[PDB]
């Protein structure tokens, strides 16, 4: 089922690496018979720029995992550099290959680990295909445009989620559409959809008798989104089911805003918001960077504030740095905050790349990795936090030889 497309420059040897391709379906290409693994191709052949520039974008909309091809003998030309500048604007997985042939600065094109590959004799190609297939079950079982924000509210039953996405989808701003599985609407003419509006739509059809069917299903809604809410109660208060969705949330990656409904029903002060948040904060410790909204669906009050900040937090899920920068703040990390030394050695960084988005991810390549602590590590993460925003995101640290 899964499609593949290869995508380069011309001149990189993109034509003998796909002629692992078997027969024509009668275009797209099945899988030639050596090959364990079980996919489709999508040819890409049918001024300099221009011509280079359709070539991805048909791949982007059709390939589910894309290949991504440079020549080892030139290192990374600007050309490369101009394809990797289109391929930034697709949420679909990019494996990065290296021709005729030294893996260095492979990684400033952005992609991660550049998988070495020769045509000859096919060496590289085991590694190569198993970081593609690798993909292959987490492709979207329903498709959706590029463009499309996609999110979904969870929490416990009966914390006022239906009443939220009605008092949001209500508003001027809001034009709902007209797979009914989902809601479809524009905010300010940008599309957005929220994942699995039928099980919030469930009850007066159904007695939901256990939750543990409800919780399942708002996992595998947030396997589908790229920004989750996790709405809590205002009146009751954190109790303990609270915390498994959202570490769930937080361990995929996703993008978190905390949406507290049921303000209008707690006795205020300037005193009782603050205390709930610091609460929120001691109970969600690794929840840090989701911003906390109070909000009404009842009386609507604040519910305007919602759709700013999915947005937000989708931003910055998809935030892409420029590598002298990084490498400008974690130097000035390393500066403010010497590094610890370990027994008698000292850890060295001597470079920073960004190497996926969504969410943002990042290589430190060290000394030796073992003498990146945890603490360090935590620390090096608010320093790129308080340069570059970061808000509403988890973010990724790896250290490398
Ligand atoms: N030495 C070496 N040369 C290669 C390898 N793969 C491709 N080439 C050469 O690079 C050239 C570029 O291939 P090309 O047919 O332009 O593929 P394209 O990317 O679809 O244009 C080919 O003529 C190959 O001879 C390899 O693994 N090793
Ligand atoms: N006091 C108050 N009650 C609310 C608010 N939002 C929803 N509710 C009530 O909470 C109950 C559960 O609402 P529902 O939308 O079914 O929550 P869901 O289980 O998350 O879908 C309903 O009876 C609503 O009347 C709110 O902002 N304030």
């Amino acid at each position: 089922k899964p499609v593949v497309a290869i995508v380069g420059r011309p001149n990189v040897g993109k034509s003998t690496i796909f002629n692992i391709a078997g027969e024509r379906i009668s275009r797209i290409y099945s899988s030639a018979e050596w090959l364990n693994y079980d996919f489709n191709l999508i040819d890409t052949g049918g001024p300099f720029l221009a011509q280079i520039r359709q070539q991805a974008e048909i791949a982007m909309d059709e390939a589910d995992v894309i290949i991504f091809m440079v020549n080892g003998r030139e290192g990374v030309t600007a050309a490369d550099e101009e394809v990797a500048k289109i391929l930034y604007r697709t949420k679909k997985p990019v494996v990065l290959a290296v021709n005729k042939l030294n893996i260095y600065d492979f990684y400033s094109l952005g992609f991660g680990e550049p998988y070495p590959i020769s045509g000859t004799h096919g060496l590289g190609l085991g590694d190569l295909l198993d970081a593609v297939a690798e993909h292959f079950k987490n492709i979207p079982e329903t498709k959706y445009n590029e463009e499309v924000i996609q999110f979904c509210l969870i929490g416990r039953p009966n914390v006022g989620k239906s009443s939220l996405v009605n008092a949001m989808l209500g508003e001027e701003r809001v034009i709902v559409s007209n797979d009914a599985v989902d809601t479809s609407f524009t905010y300010n003419q940008q599309e957005f959809v929220i994942v699995d509006t039928a099980g919030m739509r469930k009850k007066g059809k159904v007695y939901e008798t256990t939750e543990k069917y409800s919780v399942l299903r708002a996992l595998k809604a947030i396997d589908r989104s790229e920004v989750v809410a996790v709405v809590l109660d205002g009146e009751e208060g954190i109790i303990e089911q609270d915390k498994r969705i959202a570490g769930y949330a937080h361990e995929a990656g996703k993008a978190v805003v905390i949406v507290v409904n049921k303000w209008d029903a707690v006795d205020k002060d300037e005193s009782t918001m603050k205390e709930f948040e610091e609460n929120i904060r001691d109970h969600f410790q690794f929840l840090d960077y989701a911003p906390i909204l109070f909000m009404s669906a009842l009386t609507k009050k604040r519910i305007h504030t919602l759709m700013p900040a999915i947005i937000k937090a989708s931003e910055n899920h998809s935030l892409r740095v420029q590598t002298n920068v990084l490498n400008d703040v974690i130097m000035d990390a390393v500066a403010m905050n010497p590094t610890p030394t370990h027994n008698g050695s000292r850890l060295k960084i001597y470079y920073a790349t960004q190497v996926s988005v969504k969410p943002p991810s990042f290589v430190v390549f060290v000394n030796d990795p073992e003498l990146m602590h945890f603490s360090y590590e935590r620390f090096l993460e608010n320093r790129i936090r308080d340069a570059f925003g970061f808000e509403g995101t988890p973010i990724k640290i790896f250290a490398r030889a």
